[PDB]
């Protein structure tokens, strides 16, 4: 009945834009630096919210430019990343709700290096996430939870194809007290990786799992904005089967992850909202066995990301 009693065209939401700058250095197993800078210009994003339908939608258009430099090598990659998502919710009563999210992130790009000129890639990442939420008004606490199926398909033409398929689970209890909000994300992911050449030759066949724990602390100034910090501790493992290629058959990779994010959001007058966020990430990866050409059993990522957004609510 609701789809006829309340119009599809009765909705609110926002239109926004953002910029992101990412500065990444990976000192790999040969003890040399791979330096990458990525600038992302979100020229348009659109949020559709139809509360009467309990129905939300999101669309994003991002221009991405990445430059990579290493000893004796460079790589530039230019493309567009789009995101389309739908969220249908259902109120279960007594503080409970559920719903289903479908999300597609799709990126087409071109790569330029000493070896290739305009090699085309496209990447489609499909996410299906049923979720379950609870909130108690009296105790001012509750939780967000979801499961996820994730399918990632990358076509890199001459460089072959890569598919990742897996599941994740997330549980985030949280509470509010006065102007504070505090919570912790618990996350687990399992995934399989398959990468092949057009040949049919296997580059990678591996099993992956990741866990992280991420507390978040948030304070909302009565007469200003919302300041928040998140600290993530995580680890993951990539376990190559015996059929993996590139000297990686039977090789296991182990990664320790540390991140810190600080952000601030300010509503400005009736319509606008501004947000800035900084993230530091440090990830250290080791192998179960070195092959013979590696300088060291350590590959370390250090990454700085800054993000700024402005949106207009309607």
């Amino acid at each position: 009945d609701v789809a006829f009693d309340e119009s599809f065209f009765s909705f609110g939401g926002h239109v926004g834009t953002s910029v992101e700058y990412e500065d990444k250095v990976t000192r790999g197993f040969n003890n040399t630096d791979k330096k990458e800078k990525t600038i992302t210009n979100e020229v348009f994003n659109f949020f559709y919210n139809n509360p009467q339908w309990n129905f939300m939608g999101f669309y994003s258009f991002k221009i991405e430019n990445r430059e990579q430099k290493e000893p004796g090598y460079y790589e530039n990659e230019d493309g567009i990343k789009q995101l389309f998502s739908l969220n249908k919710g259902h109120d279960l009563g007594n503080g409970w709700a559920t719903g289903l999210i479908y999300e597609l992130e799709y990126t087409r790009s071109k790569v330029y290096s000493p070896d290739v000129s305009g090699l085309r890639k496209n990447l489609a990442e499909h996410s299906i996430r049923p979720y379950l939420t609870y909130w108690n008004n009296d105790y001012n606490m509750g939780f967000y939870s979801n499961l996820e199926y994730l399918l990632s398909k990358e076509d890199r033409n001459a460089w072959g194809k890569r598919q990742e398929q897996g599941y994740s689970a997330l549980f985030k209890p949280y509470k509010r007290f006065g102007n504070w909000e505090v919570g912790v994300e618990f996350y687990y992911q399992i995934k399989t990786n398959d990468e092949k050449q057009p040949d049919g030759t296997i580059n990678e066949k591996s099993d992956f799992n990741e866990r992280y724990i991420e507390p978040i602390v948030q304070y909302s100034f009565d007469d200003a904005g919302t300041l928040y910090t998140r600290v993530r501790v995580g680890k993951n493992e990539t376990k190559n089967t015996d059929r993996s290629g590139g000297g990686n058959a039977g090789i296991n990779y182990f990664k320790d992850i540390r991140k810190a994010t600080v952000g601030y959001e300010q509503s400005i007058g009736e319509s606008w909202v501004a947000k800035a966020e900084y993230e530091y990430a440090n990830e250290v990866e080791k192998k179960s066995r070195l092959s013979g050409w590696e300088a060291r059993n350590k590959s370390e990522l250090t990454q700085h990301t800054f993000y700024a957004q402005a949106l207009y609510r309607f």
